[PDB]
Formats: C-alpha cells, sequence, structure tokens
C-alpha cells in the first residue's frame, strides 16, 4: 500500500509509466495482478530495504516475478550478469524484444491507478 513515494537518479524516469518510483511487493503486485493488465505487464521500483537498487516486477499469467536488478560500478543497472545495460530505460528497451533467460519477454508496462489527484505526464 503506497500513497506516492518518487526519487531516482533520473527524475525523468519519473515520466516513466513501468517506473513507480519506490513501492513495496505488495503496491507493485496489486498493479500487476491487476485485470486490464496481462502476462507481460512489467514495472520496476526502488528497493525498499536498500536504496539505489531496482526491482523488476513482471506478470506471467498472474504471477508476479521479482527480478532483483542489480548495479555495476562501471556500467548501470543488469538483471542477468549475461547482459548488462546503462539505464532502466536501456533495459526494458531491450528484453522487451525478447525474453533472453527471462521467465516471459516484457510486452507493455504496467498501468498508472490514480489514489488521490487527477492525472498528468
Amino acid at each position: 500500500g503506497s500513497s506516492g513515494s518518487s526519487g531516482a537518479e533520473d527524475r525523468s524516469l519519473q515520466a516513466e509509466p513501468w517506473f513507480f518510483g519506490a513501492i513495496k511487493r505488495a503496491d507493485a503486485e496489486k498493479q500487476l495482478l491487476y485485470s486490464e493488465n496481462q502476462t507481460g505487464a512489467f514495472l520496476i521500483r526502488e528497493s525498499e530495504s536498500q536504496k539505489g537498487d531496482f526491482s523488476l516486477s513482471v506478470l506471467d499469467e498472474g504471477v508476479v516475478k521479482h527480478y532483483r536488478i542489480r548495479r555495476l560500478d562501471e556500467g548501470g543497472f543488469f538483471l542477468t550478469r549475461r547482459k548488462v545495460f546503462s539505464t532502466l530505460n536501456e533495459f526494458v528497451n531491450y528484453y522487451t524484444t525478447t525474453s533472453d533467460g527471462l521467465c516471459v519477454k516484457l510486452e507493455k508496462p504496467c498501468l498508472k491507478i490514480q489514489v488521490s489527484g487527477p492525472s498528468s505526464g
């Protein structure tokens, strides 16, 4: 249950749909388990326990696969040593094509349910 958490290196990410600032598996799940969303719906959030770290929550037939997004010291973000990206952008822009290793291929970014206030972007 989240209200409004935001704060990442690239403020621009705030516009990204799959991006949900810093939320908990619970908040992210409810979003994935949603109806409108189907197998493929993904969303990255900022680890709660630790700062900076991210988590890629993807939906696969009602199931939420939590993928720990690790970061390097020379690169940026990477879900699998096999491949590495620079920003959350190129992170999804790639997989979106194929699910190399991933249980499922990223189809579309999760939705953004409004809790308090109108919509904007």
